[PDB]
């Protein structure tokens, strides 16, 4: 087709915003959650795995994720972007922009995992994990949801990655936390308050970059991007208030960490729904995502019993799940949503949402397990 | 009408930039000005009130600020954005983008106040204040200036919010500082130098986001946005140099805080003028705003006698006032400006500018007072 | 001509991104490399010289850099932007946007120098240096490369400033480090690890802003901007891995500083090549730039023998040189590049690249020397 310069402009900036989410967004976020002694190692691992993902994406990730193929993966006709004319158009933008935008999603997904596990995993081991998990979990899932694969064929609703990014990463991260133990030093049982401003800063950057993430998923600076933008604002705000409210009634006082976690919970929750729901649905998904996130990290604390950066997966996993399910409800026009596909009823959509969640959790869990084992058996996992 | 995708793209990014100003811009700015013990509380309050404002804005703020009504407020036909088709166009962009862009302005305005007072006001009290002040001061004033209200009917020139945002917030903030006392610990009489890099970082983020703030106010990626962009660069630079020069001749040495305050002074000063003046006028308003800001904080120091985050209101108020008045002068074509409205002479424009300033100061001062009293009488103000 | 709003939108945001690179990008970058005692002074100098450059740019920098004239400089027909209608179009955007975009390049270039030397040079002395060097080195070189000057007439390939920005600044910076000594306190021989997160944050911001820097140099949100965007991602990633690999085999372990330096090396390296090469060429230039950068700082360490912010010039200079030369190779279509100009062979292009490098190094070195001497003779250099 023909590229619309406005969309090209919008999508390259949105891509920049998404990249901003990982570098330095996620890094600053986790930087404030981990003990100073491991921050440098974590930043190094986030930076290098980010670089690794960028390369793997252009080499074959894009071709296998977005190339046409079967229900689980594409092809290798676009290795190193071969056979893609610079003027090739995907949707209403130059395919090259589509490559970068999609590549940035792969980056933040990996960032979510590495940023949390970096401190407990050997450097070479994380590299092996990234290669395996990106290649066998992210790419297939990305293809299944956005590459016209399985989940897409079933009509799974996931505007910006509730499954591909959040649930996908949350599971890979939780398995990592399960397989790799971590020694909590004395006095380091709770997140250091003095470092919370960095968590806030990371949260803020993720929030800002998330607009490129959510609105950019419209693929064009149109009314759907506008809707996604507004829902992102509302859902995030709603989740902050919801989490803070739940925390207020649960602890008698709100906390900075709670407010930030709430922001993330709403961002994760609205991710799959932003372009399919109305502002009213965004507010509701936001409040629920915030309360669900609080519930989620509270449960993780019962297991870990200590503040751990991996608590982040509790928010991404739970809110990712909540948002994905809620999308199946609020996508309805009766609720101000965009509507379901042909012959689709809310009941059927919910089931498809559950299937997507189910498949993502299992697929990512298995691939991650394999990834961690391969790393362990080769160079050794735990530091 | 029909939405121009280029403008949609421009305005959603500008909205992201403005949101960036509050989260984390203003938070980092104040974070570096307040004692470490209250930073966490301040960040929490900024985050939650930001969330609160985002919600109140979509629920009724937008409808009452931009809906058509009388000279002080709009209507409630757009509660929760009801009756607004996704494809509805406002100007040359989708109305939904207009909602978010305008909502982000409400957010930074509230951020300016809360970021400075957070450390001295009870959490629940700030929430009550925000609701009251946003609803009764920001919304009406926004409607009066940008919603076709009173000030707009009189031809008040305020491109991006010299009154709606800066003077409005400056007054609400100063009243707060007047009503709510603060105990200055020993050794905490001056801003901690070690924390100045965060003030610089906050300033930098405000500066960058300010381009979306000023240029985005053009409502379109046109020559007016270009002008506003260039004037923002120039006025900011001019104010930095002006403040630094004034500080150099007043103290024998420039300071980081002075350079940052200068940047803000120029940003505030050019805010109402950016799209109506020439680059020459921007440079002049910048130098004057910088010197006026220095004068302003110097006077506040004579009253407070101690470094206080509320000194920020001195810059916003004074430079806001200076910029608003200067707009009435440099908008003239003889001075390279865009020109005055029909039958308008510089003398008449100045008077209208003064009236807008006068009305904003009194309206905001009264509403803020009421807001603080209501909060005090209900849950208690001072921590 | 007629302005394309999409391009106007793209270019104003790209300009914002480039400005973001200096404020706070470069400031945070250097902030983490210099001892806390001089950070405040450095931030102040970066902020003020940034302001100074913004002003000098609008006053005469733009007219002399982009105005039509001879092979070394333009004219003064655009002083203070006089004679430039607001609706004047340059390329496909409003000239005013072109002014700001180009002005932001001048800002980051000066930022690269001041951020590194600030701690060792007197405040008034840096101001004098900036005026002299910006006026006599940056402007002429900018005119020579982008103002249709000498290097442009010879067909020098430099998409975003390998010479104008990086080599230009690297030389001016190295001369400064050569002329101005610095006392290294005991225990301050190596960069403080505790401050590395700020270097990472600065690097991240430079990286994100660099997209506006590289892609924006296309002057339009077209396929060339898309290519530049993708190459920036790839080259940066490749350089991170290359540097990290070289560091791993050279020291047995990667470091955060190495990963960040690698990012910069790739960004600098691809700068002149991004819009002329293929993704394959970007990856190769990236790996080479990363290894070359490591080699470069390693050599500087042999001379300085201590960690010094000026080591940054080693990366910009070397990678700038490497990227400029490599552009002459990978611009070839056989290599997936865009192709050489008329009657141009790779061999001839390489020579022209070398000439541009040669001329830039000498021109900047001489002007900087003069600048530092004038400053020294007038107010004194070293603090």
């Amino acid at each position: 087709a023909v590229a619309d310069k406005a969309d090209n402009a919008f999508m390259m900036i949105c891509t920049a915003l998404v990249l901003f989410m990982t570098i330095p967004g996620i890094a600053l976020f986790y930087g404030g959650l981990i003990r100073g002694k491991n921050v440098l190692s974590m930043l190094t691992q986030v930076t290098v795995t980010f670089a690794l993902v960028c390369i793997l994406w252009v080499v074959y990730g894009y071709s296998l994720a977005s190339g046409e193929g079967n229900n689980f993966f594409g092809n290798i006709n676009w290795l190193m972007l071969k056979n893609i004319e610079l003027t090739a158009v995907m949707g209403s933008i130059y395919q090259y922009i589509h490559v970068a935008f999609q590549g940035s999603f792969a980056c933040i997904t990996v960032g979510l995992i590495v940023g949390a596990l970096a401190e407990r995993i050997r450097f070479p081991a994380v590299l092996i994990f990234v290669v395996v998990w990106l290649t066998l979990s992210y790419i297939p899932i990305a293809h299944m949801v956005w590459g016209g694969g399985l989940l897409a064929s079933h009509g799974a609703l996931d505007f910006a990655g509730g499954t591909v990014v959040h649930i996908n990463a949350a599971i890979a991260g939780l398995v990592g936390a399960y397989l790799i133990g971590k020694r909590v030093g004395f006095g380091k049982e709770a997140f250091k308050p003095h470092n919370l401003p960095m968590v806030f800063t990371g949260t803020a950057i993720l929030y800002i970059g998330w607009f490129g993430f959510n609105a950019g998923s419209a693929g064009t600076a149109n009314e759907i991007a506008a809707l996604a933008f507004v829902n992102t604002v509302v859902a995030t705000a709603a989740a902050i208030l919801g989490w803070i409210f739940g925390e207020w009634a649960l602890r008698g006082l709100p906390s900075l960490l709670g407010a930030c976690s709430g922001a993330i919970a709403g961002l994760v929750g609205v991710t799959p729904a932003c372009g399919y729901i109305g502002v009213g649905g965004a507010l509701i998904i936001g409040v629920v995502a915030g309360l669900a996130g609080l519930w989620g990290v509270t449960m993780l604390k019962r297991l870990l019993r200590v503040d751990d950066p991996c608590d982040v997966f509790g928010v991404h996993g739970v809110c990712g799940i909540v948002g994905c399910i809620m999308t199946g409800i609020f996508a309805a026009s009766s609720l101000g949503g965009v509507g379901f596909a042909e012959g689709v009823t809310m009941g059927h959509q919910l089931l498809v949402q559950l299937e997507s969640i189910a498949i993502t959790i299992v697929w990512s869990g298995v691939v991650a397990f394999i990834g961690y084992k391969l790393a362990d058996l080769t160079v050794g996992l735990r530091v």
